[PDB]
């Protein structure tokens, strides 16, 4: 099989192409996203692999399909940027990553935690330049405050697990709660209970419309002083003009999130006048104690070594004609 | 009682005089380090209150002496700058805070990890520009991986907890056994060993002259290509010209370091007569993954607020004629 | 004489040191305050070299007499933080640096110009991360444009010979003509006019009661939009919120401002308060092509060396009881 | 006429638009390379406008021809990309820029220069986050210094009056002296003066066999210590390895550097290595007064829009048959 893969970055190829040494695919890297015009550039290949950006619009899937392509393989778990309805009246195949390694993702989550608390991104910043000032660097101790974690599934649980060895006090909340969690010694409560009680909040939850904007100006209301938050999660979970405000007046302490290339583009202030974010993330990072990191959540040897695998599995099991468990149907619930 | 503070920073006069509501001590807050020269401002302080690169040697003392000081307060855990000998010699009276939080040094240390294990010192000064690339950002899962802990004590053990929240697997070299950290099941190995098998090494020791250079030329040889090592303890654990050199031969993957005021003339590569260096914190800092806080692993708010009580808990004691448990000699 | 210096940064260091091989004094060198507390330090000295945020006030100087000083020397050419009639009661002398070097202030005027013209302190920290992207970083050639100087004297008139070389159209407004900005073909307008029609806009004057911001909500409605200002001279030249406001609606392309150290406490945006904070230079280095520096306009070497010069002689004038043409009084 | 822009940036995007108003091309902007893969892409266009790191290589003249394309303009001075003896025996048509506006590449120096003198760069980086300490910050006084400018074409003639300004003494170096610069009072000096005498060495001229590491250890030798050192002309003008060893003996005060895109590979580490690195971007950067932009010189306002005006109208003169002074044939002497 041919495969090309859009939108590659260096650290794709790496881990793609040392992946391959197992199935022996013919590689074929490209820089630029996948659209309308650039999907000439897969003749002569059977499959294409995608990621966030890549437009799998179904003008796209023509054009694919019009060059022979079978098979498209997203290597994320993200695919509202495929169309599925019309993937299905081409007869084209679709796959993806389930989701990424839980403890890459719930580790950079604790990394966005400590970098803020001690502000260790700032402390670079001078160190860097020989300057070893601390004033303004002063974090706090993790053990014996309080930990709230949204969402446990696999992703919160192993945020859960590590919060545990700081020795924090922890709560969570999920609609559905888990057994593993439990057994952790989570304490189940209500959103309002955690709100009031946690020194640090981590969303680890799927966008849901009943999660939409959960934390708006009401939830921050019912926070501490100098509240830690920390979404890893998607951005819509956070009322982003909320959370800048609630920086302004201090009700935060700290914020991480990791942006999704799908969002960014809003994720802002927002005005309709001038000149808006990027300079947005410029002034929070520059005023606060507010750190973004690039959907960077996954982004781990093992991890991506996981990513590879299950891509190039996807793919055989579909060449092969073996039914994938990774295809993904317009009817599925989250598209 | 008056207390001059000497060195002040603001976290320092923050904490201090919070603290000292409990107190009532009169505060007298300094800038500038203590010397020969600064000391005739204490005169009419009964007490002063330093921190490590504030100068205790022999002829501060005297003069220290000359103005009516009797205590003196190491606001911190080391008291390598105060003659101890000379202050009994002149009667005067030396106290300290005995060990930092363990847990806000060894949350320090964890930090220093996942900061360098993420790039994520890297990722800010891309994304408060709105830099968005991951490229070169690579890290590592830690869990199932192997830490190495040198040192069991309180510190140690306090690392050693978190680690295991991460599921790694557990190794230390100690002298001695350490209850809490076998109930862990930290498996206790001798320093090749941990040397051999450790992902990430983590130093959490005092330096004694048994462990000068523990880490040398030799130890880096045995080391696992790609190891990350964290010292929030003291400098000299470190053979630096080695660090430096295994850093370049790409055998040292990350390297976090927590520089002490009094050990930055050190670090040094060097060259004979030039300069005194900090080049090589920018160099090292900008060539490969390495992380320098200066003196950072107790600076949290609970830390600062212990240290606090404890220092004026101390004088209290000595103006009410009580042993103090932190006096560093009767 | 020995002559004790406070508030020493390296360059006044190293710089006097340089400049007093042709003197022979003794120095003495402080990096703390001169305050009333710190003035014993000086016993043994004639003399005090002090600088900008020095305390200068009665009790400093009673306390500085107490210990044998006679004569007090500036190492700048502002004076407001002395008390000048008290030091007369008190028979002391203080002497002054008449002002900076004009060649340096002006060069670092358009220093400052061009790099935010092209965005240089932002290529800095792209590249020196390896990253090359250009985008944002578009400037303006300078020649052909409209370059508005207030101010005439010394400094302005240097600042024209440059902007003359970049082959910029030149106006200027002064209460007085210059000989040599004619000479250059300086054109004299109102300032309204300058307002108007001005690209680059540079501030070389000093503050008066009459032009307290001069530099006004009004001012910046008749200029033109992506207009670049500089200010290498006092703060109060500017209406701080009117700057800030004209920043936001995108009226002024480009704000270059050295920030005078009696001057960073004001600044105002000014929200008051919670608590007071120049998060101020934060933000606006951030949202906007905004630049500051630290009163860096005359931290040059052969500047530093003048001021030591006029200094040093400034004392010998002094010492040998002759008169002092920089000094405040007799 | 429809036009395919290649590598397209921002603010290629922006001007050629712009200028486009007197035009009427169709364009369509692309932002990755045109490559022998991307160049089927420009099927339907008569023309593409490229840039420095674009592959004009016989396959991709090739393909191109299959596709229709009859004009290819470099948006750019620079033309080794470009295979001229295969562009003539397809009968396609290669035009240029000429040269950059020479107050915008000298312009550009001069502002290296001063942010080298003052530390600007440094300051920044402090001030932006409210750190106002000096130290290391201190420069020096040009005027009555002496300004060394090697070559007097355009750009080096519009560096001597910015120069002239700073009431600086003026020297330079051509092998052809220019009345236009003697006419500005400049002391033409053989090169040994030149390198003796200066505080201050721009360089303003084209690379030649004659000038390949024109500053090299013994150039470095004869200067003052402490000389600053600007290159906006080629990388290969300089000996890297020789301004690297002279930058840690303290030879070279600063240096200042724009960076050829189609040079950054090169620029010796050395040791070859793994091979080969731009972490001595971020060492010189860091551990000297070093300071790169990345072919930032003619990027003004003003400058663009003459590159674009030019770009359009040697297209107009192509489509219309007209002669125009552009256009590249393969005995050209650069080459
Ligand atoms: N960045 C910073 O400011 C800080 C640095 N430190 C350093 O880290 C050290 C550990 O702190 P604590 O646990 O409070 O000390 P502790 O005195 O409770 O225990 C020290 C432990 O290290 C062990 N040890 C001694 N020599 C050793 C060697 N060669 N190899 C392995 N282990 C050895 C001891 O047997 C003991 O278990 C301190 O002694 C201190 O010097 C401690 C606090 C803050
Ligand atoms: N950032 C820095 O390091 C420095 C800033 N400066 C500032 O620049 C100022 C000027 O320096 P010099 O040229 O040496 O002074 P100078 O006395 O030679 O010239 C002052 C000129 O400005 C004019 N002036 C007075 N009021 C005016 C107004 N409302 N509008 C326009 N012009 C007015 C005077 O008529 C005179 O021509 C200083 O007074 C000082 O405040 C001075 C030295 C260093």
């Amino acid at each position: 099989m041919k495969l090309a893969v859009y939108s590659t970055k260096q650290y794709d190829k790496k881990y793609l192409q040392q992946v391959n040494e197992a199935f022996g695919f013919e590689l074929e890297f490209f820089d630029f996203l996948l659209t309308e015009k650039t999907a000439k550039t897969a003749n002569g290949c059977e499959a294409v692999c995608i990621f966030v950006n890549d437009d799998g619009s179904r003008p796209v899937l023509e054009e694919l399909k019009k060059h022979g392509v079978k098979y498209i393989a997203l290597r994320c778990a993200g695919f509202n940027n495929v169309d599925l309805d019309a993937a299905k009246e081409l007869g084209l195949q679709v796959v993806r990553v389930p989701a990424y390694s839980p403890e890459a993702v719930a580790e950079h989550a604790i990394g966005m935690m400590m970098t803020l608390n001690r502000r260790i991104h700032r402390a670079y910043q001078r160190t860097r330049d020989a300057n070893f000032s601390l004033e303004g660097l002063t974090g706090f101790t993790m053990h014996g405050k309080t930990a709230g974690v949204i969402g446990t599934g696999k992703i919160g649980v192993a945020a859960l697990r590590i919060l545990k060895g700081f020795g924090m006090r922890l709560l969570a909340f999920d609609p559905y709660p888990s057994t593993a969690a439990l057994d952790l010694g989570v304490e189940y409560v209500d959103l309002q209970t955690l709100f009031a009680e946690s020194d640090v909040i981590s969303l680890h939850c799927p966008l849901t419309p009943e999660n939409y904007h959960l934390l708006n100006h009401a939830a921050f209301d019912q926070m501490k002083n100098g509240v830690m938050i920390i979404n890893t999660s998607r951005g819509a979970l956070i009322d982003s003009q909320a959370a800048i405000e609630a920086l302004k007046n201090q009700k935060i302490g700290s914020l991480g999130m990791d942006v999704y290339e799908n969002e960014r583009d809003l994720f802002f202030e927002d005005k309709s006048v001038d000149v808006i974010q990027d300079d947005v993330f410029r002034r929070l990072s520059a005023c606060h104690n507010v750190l973004f990191t690039g959907h960077q959540a996954f982004l781990t040897a093992e991890a991506l070594i996981s990513i590879s695998e299950t891509t190039l599995q996807n793919l055989s099991q579909l060449e092969k004609g073996e039914a994938c468990p990774n295809a993904l149907f317009k009817h599925h619930h989250h598209h």
